[PDB]
């Protein structure tokens, strides 16, 4: 067969590349030849997602979890073992997962998948089996354009964080909360039901777990850095939660404001954070999806959010080493 | 090119009134001319022997199908969508084929009937193995006339009050979920809201009281309902209920089995007698272990079914019928 680079309304370029790359089709259609496309293209695919950081796979016969997973598995990455420290996940099939995110009418904050572990994905990969009723688009942004501009507008704050940090404060119930934007509980976070073998896997994860006295938890994290390194490409990146503590960490058992502080304690300047909120929706481009779009994101340069929805919609995901 | 389907036996079968339980059927050694097994030509020779399907699942409650090309979710769908039964209205893996969200692999899953307390349940389900089990995995089978037959014979007495009472079943459950239970879902994720008004109004829809404990949480009762139906394709009653099964296997911080199942009068069942009817359940069924690529099919009228623990790897799909 072969493959096409392909223009989109949405996308936006920066130094003449497109973002996201859109890639699409040009014997008939299969998913057979489709996976050895990917096989034959390794290096083309390779570089494409090194240049833009993203792409956009649309129109291709990928019509099930199995076949994303063909798909998934055809592209050779090894996959990124579970440990612990996100929403309760459920395997489909091979390599791919589904996980009912926060309440649909929401907004998911802008983030890194896994961000403050330790061993987080190098890349990720979406895939729509379901389109959208309504909104729920996974609207993406460039962490190094986002770096470039926040040090440009505030450039002691970002000076502060490379010096100082942050801190990070996360209670957890015992149980999960499908109802909270962070509703996981300690015994999902760290797939585990006994205290000690949990309190050992949280310091293991490097966090404070503290157990509270409704059987609760409260982790504490940091000192960390906020801007990190994507040595691949040369350049520093908003490799941080932020946004997504501040603005999103909201529930009866966390005060967003209380969520997240400066690595030395001190709190953060309100109109720094909501202008870096400001920033990412910018910045970001919120490709509307399409019942078989398969979309390859570097997680060193790209973050991820989710416009709030109307059911049906069903998006599946796929996390690399 | 034709293909056999041929009635084999298996040491786990069992025989009642000379039916083979569960009947089981695969592809001849050596046949006349010699077909290339293969999976399409076995789905359009399950099309082509509709009948002869019918009869053997009419009169085995259930038939597993071995050494045929099932090899991939894909294969599996092929094979139900040859068969004909409408599929049960609603993860997902492909077409109508998905994964059960089980329970961990050392632990037992009780005897039950499908969705056994839900108005609208399969009148058939098909079980697939992509993988099979390091260690044990089986699914064990049993027929539901048998069980009640052998109650009614052992314990004349308490069938008839449970004919007559029926059955309650107690639920406390909390506002979140706990991932660590067997019934760890809470009435958020439940009745999906978050609203207590509505959410009691959808658990009444299903048919059962909602109460608001003080803790958040919420308590719900379900019946007086049956404990025994009548299987109208075959003129038998049939032991369809939770008894056992609730009486065993709801328990966690806030539900005691104990207390899970009781008359539908809300008088307590002799424990004596529960378990007497777990020792007929289990003498009486069938645990045959899974060879990858089979497929079972089970009629949920005549048959309940469990899960004996396992180490992994073990990999089933599964499909339900209205
Ligand atoms: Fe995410
Ligand atoms: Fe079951």
């Amino acid at each position: 067969l072969l493959l096409v680079e392909t223009p989109i309304p949405q996308q936006k370029h920066y130094e003449s590349k497109p973002f996201p790359a859109v890639i699409s089709p040009p014997p008939a259609l299969s998913l057979p030849l489709f996976t050895q496309t990917i096989k034959t293209q390794k290096h083309y695919l390779d570089s494409l997602l090194h240049e833009s950081g993203a792409v956009l796979f649309r129109g291709f016969p990928v019509n099930s979890a199995d076949d994303f997973n063909d798909v998934v598995e055809a592209f050779g990455f090894d996959e990124l073992p579970y440990v612990g420290g996100a929403a309760p996940r459920t395997s489909v099939v091979g390599r791919v997962f589904t996980a009912n995110e926060s309440p649909p009418d929401q907004k998911i904050p802008f983030h890194h998948e896994m961000a403050q572990v330790r061993e987080f994905p190098s890349k990720l990969f979406f895939y729509c089996e379901i389109e959208p009723k309504c909104g729920g688009e996974t609207p993406i942004v460039l962490s190094h354009v986002v770096y470039e501009r926040m040090k440009d507008k505030h450039p002691e704050f970002v000076q502060r964080l490379e010096e100082h940090g942050l801190l990070y404060v996360r209670v957890l119930g015992e149980d999960d909360d499908p109802s909270s934007p962070i509703g996981r509980g300690w015994k999902s976070t760290f797939l585990t039901h006994d205290k000690n073998l949990a309190e050992q896997r949280a310091v293991d994860l490097g966090m404070k777990l503290e157990w509270t006295e409704d059987g609760g938890a409260k982790t504490v994290m940091g000192p960390i850095p906020a801007i990190k390194y994507d040595e691949s490409r040369n350049r520093k990146v908003w490799f941080n939660s932020m946004v997504a503590a501040y603005t999103g960490w909201e529930d009866k058992r966390n005060d967003p404001r209380k969520a997240v502080t400066f690595g030395d304690g001190k709190p953060l300047p309100a109109d720094i954070v909501h202008d870096c909120l400001r920033i990412l929706e910018e910045e970001c481009v919120a490709v509307p999806w399409q019942r078989g779009d398969v979309l390859l994101i570097d997680n060193w340069a790209v973050l991820h959010s989710r416009r709030p929805f109307d059911p049906p919609r069903r998006v599946l995901a796929s996390l690399c080493k």
